[PDB]
């Protein structure tokens, strides 16, 4: 795989979103690798509805949080509608996916990557974006405004997050906080520390959504 790998100059990345004060992280990680995968195999790239799974994966809790793996296996099983069909209005309603007609798209399935294992990780992000779980809870995260992010942090991962890339010394995240966050919403988390947790717990649960 090459040192440098960034699936927003592949097309493959939406515009960063704000998941607002609703625990839905969860669904914005899983969004993103719905995104980057559907655009990687049909050259599409479209918004995909995180309120769809926020409202409809019944193994999450909506607002106070959930599991990016049962979004991308409920994405699986039934599909996911475009964004502007199902619009993010921040809480938890009831899901409406039958109201709004055929799902927009579909997947084959779901894999974890081989927890605790920096190479695994790189090799599945420079195949496509990855769903990853870090600790935010910090204040050094929490106002992070750039640069290659080091901590401090501890392992107890409470964030969603999508890895689209990374390079020598760092693995490039989608975070769902808005433009003003970070590197115009981005953040680059060292790598190659030999902490097998991964800086901020990174390598702890990782998972993309299959598409044939
Ligand atoms: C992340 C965010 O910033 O929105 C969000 O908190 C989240 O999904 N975190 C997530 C998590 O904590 N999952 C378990 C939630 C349990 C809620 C229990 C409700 C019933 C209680 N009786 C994980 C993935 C990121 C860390």
């Amino acid at each position: 795989i090459p040192e440098y790998v960034d699936w927003r100059q592949k097309g493959a990345v939406t515009p960063v979103k704000n998941q607002g004060s609703c625990g839905s992280c969860w669904a914005f990680s899983a969004v993103v690798t719905i995104e980057g995968i559907i655009k990687i195999r049909t050259g599409n790239l479209n918004e995909y509805s995180e309120q769809e799974l926020l409202d409809c994966d019944r193994r999450s809790y909506g607002c106070n949080g959930g599991y990016p793996w049962s979004a991308l296996q409920l994405v699986a099983q039934y599909g996911i509608h475009y964004r502007n069909t199902y619009p993010y209005e921040g809480v938890q309603r009831y899901c409406r996916s039958r109201e709004k007609g055929p799902y927009a798209a579909k997947t084959d399935g779901v894999r974890q990557v081989q927890p605790y294992n920096e190479g695994a990780l790189l090799y599945s992000i420079a195949n496509q974006p990855v769903s990853v779980v870090l600790e935010a809870a910090g204040k050094d995260f929490q106002l992070y405004r750039g640069g290659i992010f080091v901590g401090p942090c501890g392992n107890k991962v409470d964030h969603a997050v999508a890895a689209v890339g990374y390079g020598p010394n760092y693995i490039l995240i989608k975070n769902s906080w808005g433009t003003g966050w970070g590197e115009n919403g981005y953040i680059r988390i060292k790598r190659g520390t030999g902490n097998s947790y991964g800086v901020c717990g990174l390598y702890t649960s990782s998972f993309y959504p299959v598409k044939n």
